């Protein structure tokens, strides 16, 4: 349970596996899961996957996609379609579950095409960090141990929780979601939310962020609304 | 003119009616007419009418009824029935016209019953069954204010008072539950200190308009409000960011 | 009765008693008492007393001064000492009694002096009232606040104290004992709050802590004032210098 | 003394000039001396005079103009143009006093005209603008302090009653017609806004906004439109002084000796 | 002079004592000269001490505790009854001084029992301060924490909860209580640095200024929030916590003038 | 196209210059400079060179001199005039470049004095240098910001300035001249909000008025400082202190 301990742990486990497809996102667990399968596998036996999709940002691809290069790995973007399942489009309450089983089955092909042993993903599929009990401290202890200072510093999530359970996903009402969360983050605020009721946008922010909105509603308005929302409304109860 | 030669022709215009029934709001401009009404008149030869309806606050209908009393007119209350019609109840932009009509044709009837020469209502510079002295003598909200102060005339409700059918989109249908789910919500709301304030509904959502110079000070309310609104049926509580209007 | 009926009743007692001192404070009720006075008895034959205390702010005592000048009255200001009066030093329950009793006591002694008949204050529809034999006419003719706002209207009256204002007793807690000290600190603490911007503030005294009442709505605003109102709190005499979260009351 | 023994002086005064010309600005002083020379000596006999400069708003003016019709004087509009005068249009120091020159000249010319006896105004680098010219402070010459002027009006029935823009810009700055124009519609839109009691300081390309220091948290919320609206009326920046209106009179004692110092 | 000679002095005064026992906290301060003894002597040569105690919180104790572990030392708890002192139970000005009287007393104890040279801890510019007698200043124990990959250690400087109490008041078990969970409250809406001083029925809050007005939203359930653990006054303290540091330097000097006269 | 190629090259170009002056700014481009001609030249063939001037912060002086004392390399504070240029003081559009042309030529005359064959700076592929002969290592290695990342982690390093900072010339007005008590005045301002919590400031001088640039979502954060900031700046020699309502760089 000391450091070195978890370190050497996961070496085992990478040296182990001989090959490996790693899912990687870009954020400081998955960050650190691939420089330690580059450092113990080496560059020819390590393929970092990022998936393109429309559930999430084209700067968290593209920030991800450079990022695992700038590594020194061999990354290969995939594309999901994860709206060609009826349970995504019409976000059913349990769409996770749909999405995950496209997810993973792409990289179990991506991994049995590549001949990898398994894949790998950074929770704290195999999750060789939680697996040698790596907690958040942990892994910024070693990440910094091994040099690394580079990684997506907010981790996102799928753009299917700023929709109604039930409401159809559309390429239109995604992207104009995703367009008024890009503005607000662009003003300050990393954690936004903005929930879709169909004419009506609910911001979310966190509470201690509220009022350091204020100086922007008027801008936050009339560009939401440009973006085809008829009224712009401020959640009072905050984020959550 | 002047505003002496305004008044000079709203004290002909009232000598030459007699007798009055006089439409009272407790706003500003109702306030001086049944004030002139009053002085030029006398208490036998002038009805005040305070309307209480659904669309109308009780608190409002309350502080029009205790005011006329303390201006010296004999005050009649009457309750209207704006949603016996289906044109008011289906919220259209077409129901403000059903809305004054039947306003007008309460007002007519009592007015016919006491022997008054004409229905008087408080309009302004910027309906043919009434007559608007003051638009006639060209008042403006200025004239107004100065003839309320030399008057010594300082109680009247001085925040705009506005349809509740407002708070709602047209075509949506008005009930009494969703009615009384926005009054109770922009009470509490006014309770707080924030006089000028809309609950507009959206079904689940409730969106508050505000003076965006008071949405400063909302920020201490937001966790009771939102609270409050839940609990009177609204599942999310929302501040619109465009302010008030 | 009509409005008209008690006026005439107010006026034929003003009448009856052709010379009064009225306590005059400022608000709506014994403005209007003291506009009557005026209007039966003329601005001879009717003395305005404004109390100046320890209890009460400066900036009352010189508003119901002006105030009573502008009807067009005679006025004269007189000081009480209510802390030589231990139930009022020792800020029990009954301490408002004991200063009722010295005001009309003084109230009498200036009207024996200037021949008055009575002593008028603006009470309306109160045993150091009765115990002092002064008189409320607006309460003797039924009027309500319905009618004494139907009546003002009437004169023309449209300027007054809106607010009442309040004994600095209610910043000390029941049982504390008022000092010159004590209060002066509290007093200069809450007047250099209403010169911010904040006409309705309580500095409620906590020995060495000052709790601020501010109505809710307005604490937002105050942000911009935290470091010098610390400061010049503490320069009167606080240790800590405290914002209560709840609010006004 | 007594209101009544000062009231008597001024009437005694205006019945000896028996024709006046009054300088009205809508003030309650001046609406005093109007309607009490209007009482004394007829509507037939008093002129009332109103200007109208580029220093002061249309609505001033305007708004004095119908008080003196509601009084019931005869009124005149005069437009005076303070720019021709050097010290106002190089805005030194001593410009208030080229301008009650210029102001009690023209209302000189105007009574000269109309047969007055005396200019009355409403007061409570050379000699007395008022000395020079022969205008009579009668409020003044009768003792009467705020108070009395206040008494009376109440008394006299009157119900109804209302800075130069040269203070917006630094001493030995050029007053120009459009940079007056400038600040009079910056703070004509700021008090739209909801802040009647505003400043917009020039300083060439900067605009310096000041504000009672209790509404500057309320108006973040304007912070962007202010800024845009400011700069289409030609400054750059749109700055808001963090010292507030009136600096220093709302500071704890220590700093606000510290702000005088500074000054 | 330099950081490295700096670092060169804390290594030779290291490798002269041989075995330690350190005293951690886990303030960047201790985690240093944990992780120079364990860089220099070794694991079996150094025993890492976290003290806990009723006047620090739990969450404050098992932060050490796990990052003494994660640097790779043997570390033990220890627990410090303070309250039976009668100078720290009645809270005297002296207090601190018999806290650590008894708190260095117990390390010499196990120090003693496990053959260590010294007592070390994190003190900077017979217990020894390594890095004071090397010259370190807060920055150079920032530049090598850098330098040697320490990431983390208490951003927020712990402090013992006898400094919410006035002078003079006896801390209890149930006091001490009510202050921790007002303020583990007031961290858990997201102000870390926070102060709930006591004052009987009044709470008086200390923030960072720069924090304040974020408060805001909060006002109404702190103030029910903390009337219901006992309080009957919830009040925001104006001068904020660590009052003076952030002033002109005119009311900076102010500031320190009232803070003198108590 | 590969960093091992590209760090190839650097070593290759390094190796054959065998002894270097090196400007040293403390940005991780000139720290990865001075790494890697320490681990190629070794100590005694590199020379850290950080500038001292009015146009920069002794804080910053000091930070970097410290920085390349940490990475183990031989450093030598310079002190430049850049007042004394005219173009700099009368702070023309071109005075940057008059700036840049006399910090290296001040690098020239050290490394022509300690045999150094070459001046290196931390240009990256993202005019007064190569007018002075300065050589770009990083940018003819063809280095873009992610390649110094990738080689910067891959070396170890952790440790640089992470804020570049502007020239003080940057908060007056074209035209206005520069004084030493004008920039003092701009810095010791600047020096104050900084240490209040807001990181990203300028206090922009027009003479008699400050004028305050912050990030727009900081503006409300300020207010509880507004009276102590105007204090502050007044007792510096500013008449007025205000806030810019467009925010930072408005």
């Amino acid at each position: 349970a000391t450091l070195a301990t978890k370190k050497a742990t996961l070496v085992a486990a990478l040296k182990d596996l001989q090959r490996v497809t790693v899912a990687f996102s870009g954020g400081i667990d998955s960050t650190l899961v691939l420089k330690m399968a580059l450092d113990v596998l080496g560059r020819d036996n390590v393929t970092a996957v990022v998936a393109n999709s429309e559930l999430f940002t084209d700067e968290e691809f593209d920030k991800a996609m450079s990022l695992a290069e700038e590594l020194g790995a061999n990354v290969q973007g995939t594309t999901l379609d994860y709206l060609s399942d009826d349970h995504i489009k019409n976000n059913t309450p349990d769409s996770w579950y749909y999405a995950k089983k496209m997810f993973y089955s792409r990289l179990n092909d991506i991994a049995a095409n590549n001949g990898s042993a398994a894949v790998l993903d950074g929770m704290i599929a195999r999750s060789l960090l939680q697996e040698a009990d790596f907690f958040k401290t942990d892994v910024r202890a070693l990440a910094q141990e091994l040099g690394l200072t580079n990684w997506n510093k907010v981790a996102s999530c799928s753009v299917s929780s700023r929709f109604p359970y039930g409401t159809t996903l559309t390429h239109d009402n995604i992207a104009q979601v995703m367009a008024a969360e890009k503005y607000l983050r662009s003003l300050g605020f990393p954690t936004v939310r903005v929930r879709f009721h169909n004419d009506i946008a609910r911001i979310e922010l966190p509470e201690a962020r509220i009022g350091d909105f204020l100086v922007f509603n008027d801008r936050v308005n009339r560009q939401l609304q440009s973006l085809g929302f008829r009224y712009v409304t401020l959640d009072l109860g905050g984020f959550r």
